[PDB]
């Protein structure tokens, strides 16, 4: 049979790949077509062979990719980023995911950008876009789990058509709720009620609606997770994100709006302190519950603390 | 039938588009996908329901944008945004003009610099280019209304086959010479005989010839409407005009030419001073000749003035 | 017959293209929909136009083109340019080479580059890329004639279908040999051995692998002729060139590794001595050897010394 084929294949990368790709601060390099047999292999290895039939999945790939735009930072390669950091999560916490968990997961990830424009939910608001009149809130996070559903539904699309009704049911809400907790202002309530339920002991991963959160908290961890690179790869990668927010912040100009400091261009010099003023509110915080709940998600925030130094060392004039 | 459905239907956009779209210094904002159902939107509101059948119309709308170029300015966010300041200038003043001059007059602005490479006539003639031994004069322009009609001899692609002969030949008319007079080397001679016109009170509108003056006019008024948008705007849009000319004169220094300061990357300091000495020269006169002979359009003027002050200001260092 | 029709058959250039074509220094223009016509041009001219099919040549051209990838300076354009200069070559010394060798040495140059991604052999090495692993040497030199076989392989792209087996071997031996001798890793052995066999005079282009010693050294001369172009077209071409490189340098410094100057984008102030360098040391021998071999390609180092000049006037500020 075909499932008895997929069982006697193994997929590997290069060398140099099969080792480093198991690192948090693993980079999938320049190489666009490498990038969907790299998704492959941590499929393959955080799931197994038999999770998806291979077919599908490739042409389910090829079609997220198609679906991701030429924007400077929210883009393909992006996508497959916040995915493998997903992965290094769930092989090194291998113990406490279930298979449509690690299944759905990984997807979410992947599709967790899909058709972004570059611009954030305020804008679309603020220009009055058709999405902000579907999407009160959340805009574009609900637009983008939106477009994986069509593009699941497309003909041999549909990873997930082994799976019984009620586990579809299950991995889809799974995937919902995961796009949906990477909208950034969600993350600050998210983080709160976390470390609350951490510190009284009553955080429990048994509890569906705790598991939900603690889900919500490594979605903001690996779409954040350019900040836990090497600093070469960190400091580079924060020229894509700015290119996008300047775009945006000459928008807002055009609307005769007068954009944060964060959106304007003008502003270039003071970056190095946004940037530490970032790390400060949001990404030190994010890694330390995350380590405090998930232990071996330690190397993220070790590298997010090494970056905050980096950052601090460009503010001096070091 | 299909144009009494046609009939029923009422095209909406968004609320703040709905109530910005009328006034003249409108920016189509940087969501591609929806410059055409606005322009479809200016066609109703300008010409009305039933002046195009819907989906030869959606048809045509595609096939211009698939032959507009990649290149900084002339683009298809240009023609649309061309296509707008004449819907502004028509629902402005429209008691004066026929059913078929509306109907032409928007197409002939959203074809206008179809297939622009983003390179002058002069360098096509310099560098002795196919298409400067088809048209000794108003080079791409004489194309651009080529690809026009090119474009509606696609099947299903005639806007135009609702018209009868006579009135098709008068349409084709319209936008031949519309288009044609976007060379802008022809605007100085026709301000020039307007003006003239003007202070005698020879100019008539029922003079063919002299309309089709003015229609001239309108379409140089357009085609620099981004003049008469806000700063920022207008600022923005000057470094996407420049990136074409500078690679135009990085083109004729290719050529062993030295090319006139405008097209010069070397001379970016002398921009203020260019722009200021462009709308003494073009711009302003042209905006007070049109606003001489149409009042309506007043607010063109205004916007054009405001921003002769802006880049007085940025030339004292202000 | 449709070979009789072609006999028939006169292509021509616009007047300035006709002149300008035969000088080495010739730039091919900014407009690309032209390029494959001068291709055309320059096999019937150097070859004949009873050569190749015009529709398979015309088929095969285009899957090339579709081949290149859109990078800053390893592209389309760069292609027909090396292919320019060993048209210039061939016109020059028409009395030396075989219909073979004419046939196949255009096709070798513009198939040399072939699915390039903008990065050298060292970095697939360090990368651990798939193709370095496939070929341990001259690795993208390999590629892109795996690429040409391919492209040749396809329905209706045979254009060497009218060649005898034997002839067909031929010419794909030479085009084999010319794209490997394009890894300029190669060329300083092969100039050593050419100036030590010139000098002694064993020298004898009747000897098999002598002339294909000569013939890579053509390939070199093509494949840098960006240096040998007026000063302006130098001077700019050299912009692309290090966008490549400092991209490069980028990646690898995301592998943890630090570039070599020329590769990292922070010592930008070291280019006119690291141009001047390479002359010095790759460029200007290059081109003297082969006037010694090839005394009608003077012109090649003739400009290539006028650039030399240019770059030293560069480092003294002037
Ligand atoms: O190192 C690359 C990563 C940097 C953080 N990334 C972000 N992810 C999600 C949202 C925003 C991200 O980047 C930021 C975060 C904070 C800022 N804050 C900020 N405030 C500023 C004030 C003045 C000038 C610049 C400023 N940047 C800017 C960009 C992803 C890429
Ligand atoms: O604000 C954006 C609009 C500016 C005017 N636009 C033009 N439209 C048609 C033709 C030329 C346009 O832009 C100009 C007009 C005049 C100049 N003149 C000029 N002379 C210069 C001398 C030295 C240095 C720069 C110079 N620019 C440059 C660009 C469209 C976009
Ligand atoms: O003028 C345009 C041509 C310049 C030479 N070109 C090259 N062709 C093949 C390989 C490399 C080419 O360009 C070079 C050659 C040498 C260098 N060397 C170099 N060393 C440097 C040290 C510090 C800073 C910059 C440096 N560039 C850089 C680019 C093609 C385009
Ligand atoms: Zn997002
Ligand atoms: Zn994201
Ligand atoms: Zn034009
Ligand atoms: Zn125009
Ligand atoms: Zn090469
Ligand atoms: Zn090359």
């Amino acid at each position: 049979t075909s499932e008895e084929w997929q069982g006697l294949m193994q997929f590997t990368l290069p060398v140099r790949l099969c080792k480093e790709i198991e690192l948090f601060h693993f980079d999938i390099g320049p190489f666009e077509n490498m990038w969907p047999g790299i998704f492959v292999y941590m499929v393959h290895r955080s799931c197994g062979t038999s999770c998806f039939e291979l077919e599908k999945l490739c042409r389910f790939i090829m079609s997220v990719k198609k679906n991701y735009r030429r924007v400077p930072y929210h883009n393909w390669k992006h996508a497959v980023t916040v995915a493998h950091c997903m992965y290094a999560i769930l092989q090194n916490n291998h113990t406490l995911f279930t298979d449509l968990e690690r299944k759905g997961l990984l997807i979410a990830c992947l599709c967790h950008d899909l058709d972004h424009r570059g611009f954030s939910n305020s804008y679309l608001q603020k220009f009055d876009h058709p999405l902000a009149a579907l999407y009160s809130t959340s805009t574009m996070e609900q637009h983008h789990f939106s477009q994986t559903v069509s593009i699941l539904q497309l003909e041999g699309h549909n990873i997930f058509s082994t799976l019984s009704s009620s586990e579809y049911e299950q991995v889809l809400e799974i995937i919902r709720k995961a796009i949906i907790a990477t909208d950034l202002a969600l993350y600050f309530g998210n983080r709160k009620q976390l470390e609350e339920m951490y510190q009284t002991g009553s955080l429990n991963l048994n509890n569906q609606s705790h598991r939900d959160r603690v889900i919500g908290l490594m979605m903001t961890a690996c779409d954040l997770c350019s900040v836990t690179k090497l600093w070469p790869v960190t400091k580079l990668t924060a020229n894509d994100i700015y290119a996008e927010f300047w775009a945006e912040g000459d928008e807002m100009k055009k609307l005769g709006i007068q954009p944060i400091p964060m959106m304007d261009r003008d502003k270039k010099d003071e970056v190095p302190q946004g940037q530490l003023g970032f790390y400060n509110a949001v990404a030190i915080p994010c890694y330390t519950t995350l380590t405090q709940i998930l232990p071996p998600t330690e190397p993220l925030l070790k590298a997010c603390r090494d970056n905050l130094s980096q950052w601090e060392k460009v503010i001096r004039g070091e």
